[PDB]
């Protein structure tokens, strides 16, 4: 169980977050609260925190693959957001 975080400064960005969980939550866990997003797959995590100016992406996964697979399903869903470019974020190895 190893922990990455991203941080990008984006606008509106709590609305961002409580639209997840209505928009992906068809079969899986998703809360839905005034900070962030959290969805879990099983074996491993993926929180996304959301505020009027800015966003966090964190994950709790047992293995990089998961690990990444969370922290990067999230980097996406700041692009859809934001058409320009390919996400400005700054990923963490996640600790060993």
């Amino acid at each position: 169980m190893f922990r990455s975080t991203s941080h990008v400064r984006t606008e509106s960005a709590a609305r961002y977050v409580n639209r997840l969980c209505k928009h992906w939550g068809h079969k899986f866990e998703v809360e839905l609260t005034p900070e962030r997003g959290f969805i879990d797959f099983g074996d491993s995590n993926c929180e996304l925190l959301a505020h009027p100016d800015h966003v966090l992406m964190i994950l709790n996964s047992p293995d990089e693959d998961s690990l990444a697979h969370m922290q990067n399903v999230v980097a996406d869903h700041l692009q859809r957001m934001a058409n320009s470019e390919s996400l400005e974020i700054a990923w963490q190895p996640a600790e060993s």
